[PDB]
């Protein structure tokens, strides 16, 4: 097998001094690293300068884009080497879908999943809003803050296989009759398993099947490897099934997100709307206990 990118103890720039690595997935490597002009820990991604496909370009164009906005790292650096290309932000806590996993039944309250939920759509309408999609939207591009001023904030942490969808003026570009899908089998809509041109509804399905999957635990592609069989089955899947277990309104969001296509601009207010009348409904303030608190 090969080496990490990076050696622990090396120093990148004369500033970030490599400490650990923490992940591994997706285009490269993610590392905790000290910032010794800030004197402060934060998350260096690498990736090989040689490797097929290299992505970090896009994160640091998305990163700068998102700056003062919520649900985003702080941009802290970035570079390129004939070795490697490296971006620095803002160091997160405890991940989504590691908090998931370490529930019971692998499921959430929906006080936990309301409130998560709205923040990832706020978080989806931010990206949309400066001409992105994400096009990657699951748990694990997504964790709590680490102090006890950031820990209740859920941050969006990747954004390698994003795609730019607007023109300077926000003109919707013209689709490719064929787009091939690097994303994941589970939380993908339909259109990333028919190798269409992904929109920003496709970011608010997978936030759907994101939001089933936290209060029943479990998609009903769950054991299903093939990707094409998954596809076949999201394809004729009646989705109105998985409003068993969400809140009523949620009826108004799977009605809308269907209604939807790649030329339709979402109506974010009235899928905000949904969460804001549910936690309303459910009486769930703020200040109340996530899952993994109590
Ligand atoms: C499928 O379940 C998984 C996969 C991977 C994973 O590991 C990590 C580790 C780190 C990160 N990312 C970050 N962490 C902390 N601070 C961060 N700032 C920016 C990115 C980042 C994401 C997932 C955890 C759960």
């Amino acid at each position: 097998e090969q080496p990490d990118i990076l050696s622990v103890g090396i120093l990148v720039k004369e500033r970030w001094k490599v400490l650990r690595k923490i992940g591994g997935g997706g285009f490269g490597e993610i590392y905790d690293a000290l910032d010794m002009l800030t004197r402060e820990n934060v998350a260096l991604k690498v990736e090989s300068a040689q490797q097929p496909k290299q992505v970090l370009k896009m994160e640091v164009a998305v990163l700068k884009k998102l700056q003062g906005k919520d649900h985003v790292c702080r941009f802290i650096g970035c570079g390129r080497n004939d070795r490697f290309n490296y971006v620095v932000m803002q160091l997160q806590g405890r991940n989504l879908a590691d908090l998931r996993r370490s529930q019971s039944r692998g499921t959430f309250t929906i006080s936990t999943t309301l409130r998560l939920g709205r923040q990832i759509l706020e978080s989806i309408e931010s990206i949309h809003s400066v001409g992105f999609l994400h096009r990657d939207i699951k748990p694990s591009n997504f964790a709590m803050g680490r102090f006890p001023s950031t820990c209740r904030k859920c941050y969006m942490l990747d954004f390698g296989l994003a795609r730019q969808f607007t023109n300077s003026c926000g003109d919707v570009r013209p689709p490719r009759a064929v787009a091939g899908f690097r994303g994941t089998v589970r939380y993908a809509s339909i259109n990333a398993h028919r190798n269409r041109e992904m929109g920003r509804h496709d970011d608010l399905w997978s936030l759907f099947y994101m939001l089933v999957e936290f209060v029943v635990g479990q998609l009903p592609w769950r054991k299903i490897k093939d990707k094409e069989q998954v596809g076949s089955i999201k394809e004729r899947y009646d989705h109105r099934l998985m409003l068993k277990h969400l809140p009523p309104e949620f009826s108004i969001f799977l009605d809308h997100i269907s209604s939807l296509d790649y030329f339709t601009k979402p109506d974010y207010q009235l899928l905000t709307s949904v969460f804001d009348n549910s936690i309303k409904t459910f009486g769930v303030i703020e200040s109340d206990p996530f899952d993994w608190e109590k």
